[PDB]
């Protein structure tokens, strides 16, 4: 019954994670866009002192999102939000009930956060080499159940954590967004279309087919355009090794 | 009833996290040391193909830890193990039951993983300037309840996640172990003793005072000696400016 407000930005895969979980939960919630990278509102540190999106408020009196209440609980960090939503909506079964299957979900989130996410960041924003990213994606792909299904079998918050990044990769590569070289762009497009990565392509299709994805995605072209607003995705700059 | 085996190493704060949680759970478990950085056994990739410590097996038939069974569940990534132990031992209350307090625990773990750990790595392994690490520690300190307590109030897995790293800082600094210069060592020791960091000193004392720490710590001197076996700590080496 307590209000949920999610401070969002279309380009932000971290915020996307939390929109997906809130859709899967059947939650009632409000979103409020924040131009966090170009023009942060002066009140935004009241909802997240770290000055990052996503930010969440929970409970407190019903107020406009640009007039946040000191009485709402302020929740930071997208993965903590995913676990919070699973805790708030247990009947939505956003995690398995079996401990080992739950661990598969947590391990998958950690594999992504610790070994893949930084490689996406460094390849796209710094133009570091693509091979370590592809190796990390092959590792992540190896953690999926072979025959189909999601990270822990049934869909869970682990798939909300990972699909925003994987789903952006394909249209961003096709639009040439990112500071990596032409050569590495070709390499990544060929690899991600190759048999080596058939399983993760299935995984991406499977997650994208769910309403929680459709209802939280602007469309491939619209997401590309939002991404071009990110300052670190400087058009015309590339790094080479 | 299902067996737990933790593959560990004394120097490793990641493994330490899981020992602390297992002690707090009152779990029955085996530990088995692995010389992962200098002489990894040929069988170790059977328990963790990532070739990292900690690794955990769960269930399967009882076998010697150097003859792991293909039948046990293989669990990777320390924070996934912490959540697993909390799931296995619900009566030990290793997380709060209140969703907002649980989220404080998850957020604190994410703050550490995302903003603090990499600064510890930069300073200790590369000898980069200490100010960004002290800034990150002040941020992490800021997330604690100011008047006392653990990260989420009552002790939780969040404090298992963080104390191994903070507890190593003071004795490693006293030994001058790490790639930072004497000048930055002095600066860090002074800062960590100053009133700026009184709250995190209280937190370290409060965590260290629990049996789960005492029973999983070799002693400061002994831990320093184990850390000197770590190749990336480059005992006797320091970078300057
Ligand atoms: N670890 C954070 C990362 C969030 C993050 O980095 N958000 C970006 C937008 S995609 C941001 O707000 N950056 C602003 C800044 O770092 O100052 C999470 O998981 O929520
Ligand atoms: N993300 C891992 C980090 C584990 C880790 O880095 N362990 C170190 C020892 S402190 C290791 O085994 N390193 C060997 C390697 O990276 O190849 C976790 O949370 O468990």
């Amino acid at each position: 019954t307590k209000q949920i407000t999610l401070y969002t930005a279309t380009f932000s895969p971290y915020a996307h994670r939390v929109r997906i979980a809130l859709e899967e939960a059947g939650a009632e919630y409000t979103t409020y866009d924040v131009d966090i990278l170009r023009n942060m509102p002066d009140w935004f540190p009241l909802v997240n002192p770290l000055k990052k999106i996503p930010a969440m408020t929970f409970g407190g009196p019903e107020v406009p999102p640009d007039q946040p209440s000191p009485e709402s609980a302020k929740i930071a960090e997208s993965l903590a939000m995913l676990e919070f939503i699973a805790d708030l909506f247990p009947d939505a079964k956003l995690l398995p009930t079996d401990p080992v299957l739950r661990a598969r979900a947590r391990t998958f989130m950690a594999l992504y956060e610790n070994y893949v996410n930084g490689q996406f960041r460094d390849v796209w924003f710094l133009g570091t080499p693509a091979d370590p990213l592809l190796q990390a994606l092959e590792m992540l792909q190896g953690a999926l159940p072979p025959d189909g299904g999601f990270a822990a079998g049934e869909w869970s918050i682990a798939d909300a954590a990972v699909i925003p990044f994987l789903a952006r990769m394909f249209p961003y590569l096709e639009a040439g967004l990112g500071l990596y070289s032409k050569e590495d762009g070709v390499k990544m497009r060929k690899a991600m279309a190759s048999e080596r990565f058939a399983r993760i392509r299935q995984y991406v299709r499977d997650c994208r087919a769910r309403p929680s994805f459709a209802n939280t995605w602007a469309g491939d072209a619209e997401q590309v355009e939002a991404a071009k607003t990110v300052p670190m995705l400087r058009v015309g700059e590339h790094h080479h090794h």
